[PDB]
């Protein structure tokens, strides 16, 4: 049989099914999502930190020229400043007034402690919706992980259960991502290979351990004025410890829809967005119909006590008589009221206890059991 529901997306929420069929009756399905978790697919773009900025030693060299060469350092520079130590009162203790020349230079490497205090920067594609249902229909209480899209598929009882693709393609979680420590934010981080100086991600590295590094920090190398041999220059300070500032509006901060937004993996979960779309393909079996199913005869039904609004305040009970013992699927037919239970040991006293939910003084609802059906009426008053 191809039963098809649309559930709630709502943690906790007992769902109940109930659309019929000749033969016999649709043994009550209940089931409730225990956990979403919306996780995105991510493309780690790179890492960030602090950097170390390094410095070799200049070369100097009096009445001569040097000639500085291509280097594949990370933001690497040097430039043969000539004149720089005149006499050789002139700082190096050259023979020559101009002729002397200081080869300086210098490049950026990744910080000295990166492994342990850094960032990464991901792009956050398309994300699959993953639950943790609870089915139950006859004799299961089986719980069950499945992915809510329109694809995948799980038996339970013998029967297939699909839940379909989510009924919205919402998600909290940008096109570009940063997770920090076990945070995340939603930022427009620059690419590699871009990334501007002074700003988040003036240095990066595709992975951490990577031993590549592209760095722009404006590290800008300076004349050496005459009074000692050394190498001065004028960087721009991490556009990291910059951003530990401009990190703050986190995601986990804001929870819309009771999001909860988790680390290790990037996830939100128990998110409260959308419908369920299920479909299910049960066999006949997993019925058990009526000329199989036991007749009850004189249904009624009395409320022994019942309270406003609460989880579960009602207590009505059922006399009836039957041929012989069964299973039975009880369900109200009248949504001013709800049962606790969706199914009943029905045995040869004449004589079943059922608890229910509701929020009315003086309600009135069909309650059914197995095929047979009845009318129940209470007055009812909340606790203080």
């Amino acid at each position: 049989y191809e039963h098809s529901t649309v559930m709630p997306n709502v943690v906790g929420f007992p769902y109940k099914a109930h659309i019929e069929r000749p033969g016999y009756s649709p043994l009550t399905l209940q089931m409730q999502v225990v956990e979403t978790s919306l996780e995105p697919t991510l493309n780690l773009e790179y890492i960030t930190c602090e950097y170390k900025t390094v410095v070799p030693s200049p070369y100097v060299k009096c009445c001569g020229a040097s000639e500085c060469s291509t280097k594949e350092k990370p933001d690497y520079q040097c430039k043969v400043y000539t004149g720089v130590y005149p006499f050789m009162w002139g700082g190096a203790y050259c023979f020559c007034d101009s002729e002397n020349t200081q080869l300086s230079e210098a490049y950026v490497d990744r910080s000295d402690v990166c492994r342990h205090d850094h960032a990464s920067a991901y792009k956050a594609h398309t994300a699959s919706l993953k639950a943790k249902v609870r089915v139950m229909y006859g004799n299961v209480n089986q719980t069950v992980d499945v992915y809510v899209n329109g694809d995948h598929a799980v038996t339970i009882g013998g029967t297939q259960f699909i839940f379909g693709p989510l009924s919205s393609a919402w998600t909290p979680f940008d096109n570009k991502i940063v997770v920090y420590k076990d945070e995340v934010f939603n930022q427009d981080f620059p690419p590699y290979g871009s990334g501007q100086p002074g700003r988040f991600g003036d240095i990066q590295s595709r992975t951490v351990e990577s031993n590549d590094l592209y760095a722009n920090t404006a590290l800008k190398l300076a004349r050496p004025s005459p009074g000692m041999v050394h190498v001065p220059y004028t960087q721009t300070p991490s556009g990291f410890k910059y951003w530990l500032k401009e990190k703050g509006t986190a995601l986990n901060t804001k929870a819309p829809f009771g999001c909860q937004i988790k680390t290790n993996p990037v996830r939100a979960m128990n998110c409260a967005v959308g419908n369920i779309p299920v479909s299910m393909n049960l066999p006949d079996s997993a019925f058990t119909r009526i000329v199989e199913a036991p007749t009850i005869i004189d249904l009624t039904c009395t409320v022994a006590t019942c309270t406003h609004s609460s989880d579960f305040g009602g207590v009505l009970t059922l006399t009836y008589k039957t041929n012989k013992n069964g299973d039975c699927s009880v369900h109200s037919h009248s949504n001013v009221a709800t049962l606790q239970e969706a199914t009943a040991k029905v045995k040869t006293a004449g004589k079943v206890t059922l608890h229910f939910s509701t929020a009315s003084a003086s309600p009135s609802f069909v309650v059914s059991l197995c095929s047979a059906r009845a009318t129940c009426s209470a007055s009812c008053e909340p606790p203080k």
